[PDB]
């Protein structure tokens, strides 16, 4: 029974509006409705993993698990196994997997982050799950961010708090936040970013939606504009949106957007918006392809419509050789030539690097770099040919070329990371000097760059 090199993952996000779901929600899991939808010929083919995020979820965990599992069993005739379930207030994540995957899944972590302070602490935040699927680390975040058209900056702040404080994945990756801990990270939820057009334009927006003309609306979508200005979700991907705004509907139909200010909305307008989103970030040169991204049309208990996204994701096997795990394989090495970090910091400490990778027995600390001044004000930290030779556990190129090296540049004075990034070992050649590059971030914001050359020796 061979190990897979690809799986498919279903991501759902649905703000349930504190109402129980209708009796049938199968269209969600089938990726049917509006947008990039799944072919009918696939309807009986189960996804490998289903990850369901809800917000304003009024159900108990038990109640929702019974609906989800019976939904999937009706579609696929498979009884899915529960990998994890975690709830913060009314924000919930469920991970279900095909039974054949039970002994491929391990290291399951759950966590939550509560956003805001005093006033603004008590219903927004995020839940998440991570696990290993054979050799591949997977992370999933369902966030319910701050509401209201004039709170995009708060949403951006919520995002940074969640990625700083959500404690998922391998705790030994201490310099790295969730945006670096996983082969594949999926972040979804009621992100609550709005279409930023004047209130007076509400009926014009509705007209555009009825004509399926989204271009002039998407050009004002706050998540797309904040991401283009590098204010949020730096280095994440999102499929093109080709479905109608998923908020705010009159319940029990989809024929009406309810946008006008009401006491129940705090006298705020809710112009039609793409509140409900799925984004991802995968390590460089790992296969990930979005195969659906859309909304359902026939689930109408909430003022939001459910959103679905599906992905092909590359996975790797739990590799064993005669040498590693449990020792190094002297026929493998990773060398760095002519490396330097360019940092945005105004500070003047010495810096050193740490290399972290599950291809190493443990992380590797470099010597301190040599600081120089860049021509446009920058700090340049030069490592030259001084970086330690990395000793992978396994030399087989079928393993090593699928690996990644995480890099943190740390202050000698504080041991605090000033920047994190990731280098793929999926090189064009071995035993050949090749350019490498990663942006460096800290708390998910850009702080610099790391570039140089790599020379990878495998057993071939
Ligand atoms: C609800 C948690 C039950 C559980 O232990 N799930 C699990 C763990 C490891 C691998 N696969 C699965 Cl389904």
């Amino acid at each position: 029974q061979p190990e897979p090199d690809m799986i498919t993952i279903f991501i759902g996000t649905w703000n349930m509006g504190n109402a129980p779901p209708p009796k049938k929600i199968t269209s969600w899991f089938l990726s049917k409705g509006q947008g990039k939808t799944r072919d009918d010929s696939a309807d009986y083919i189960p996804h490998d993993i289903y990850v369901i995020g809800t917000q304003e979820d009024p159900l108990s965990e038990k109640e929702w698990l019974e609906i989800l599992k019976h939904s999937l069993q009706e579609i696929t005739s498979v009884t899915f196994k529960t990998v994890a379930i975690h709830t913060l207030w009314n924000i919930r994540i469920v991970v279900l997997a095909k039974p054949e995957h039970e002994n491929r899944i391990s290291h399951i972590c759950t966590d939550n982050v509560k956003t805001g302070i005093a006033n603004t602490l008590g219903n927004k935040g995020a839940v998440g799950v991570s696990f290993m699927f054979n050799g591949t680390s997977l992370g999933f975040v369902n966030s319910h961010l701050t509401s209201g058209s004039e709170k995009k900056l708060r949403r951006n702040q919520n995002y940074m708090n969640i990625l700083r404080f959500l404690a998922l994945g391998d705790k030994k990756l201490s310099p790295f936040n969730i945006t670096h801990r996983f082969t594949h990270l999926f972040w979804f939820g009621d992100l609550n970013y709005r279409v930023d057009l004047p209130t007076w334009e509400a009926e014009t927006i509705i007209q555009k939606i009825k004509q399926q003309q989204y271009a002039d609306l998407l050009s004002h979508d706050q998540l797309l504009t904040e991401r283009r200005e590098q204010k949020v979700f730096l280095h994440f991907e999102e499929e093109e949106i080709t479905f109608a705004p998923t908020y705010r509907f009159e319940r029990l139909t989809r024929d009406k957007y309810a946008y006008t200010k009401q006491k129940a909305t705090g006298m705020k307008y809710n112009l039609p918006s793409w509140c409900d989103r799925v984004l991802w970030k995968s390590y460089p040169l790992v296969h990930v392809v979005c195969q659906s991204y859309g909304s359902t049309s026939d689930i109408m208990t909430s003022d939001h419509s459910p959103v679905f996204a599906t992905f092909e994701a590359g996975v790797t096997s739990q590799f064993v050789s005669k040498n590693g795990p449990g020792t190094v394989d002297s026929q493998g090495q990773i060398e760095f030539l002519r490396c330097y970090a360019t940092l945005k910091t105004k500070s003047q400490t010495k810096f050193y690097l740490e290399f972290h990778s599950s291809c190493l027995e443990s992380f590797v600390k470099s010597q301190e770099g040599e600081n120089e001044e860049g021509s446009e004000g920058e700090l340049v930290v030069k490592f030259g040919e001084t970086l330690p030779k990395l000793k992978p556990i396994i030399s087989d190129p079928e393993y090593l070329l699928d690996q990644h090296i995480l890099i943190s540049i740390k202050s000698s004075d504080s041991d605090e990371s000033y920047g994190e990034g990731c280098i793929a070992l999926r090189l064009e050649a071995t035993e050949t000097q090749l350019p490498i590059y990663t942006p460096l971030t800290h708390h998910g914001e850009l702080t610099g760059h790391f570039q140089g050359e790599i020379k990878l020796q495998t057993s071939q």
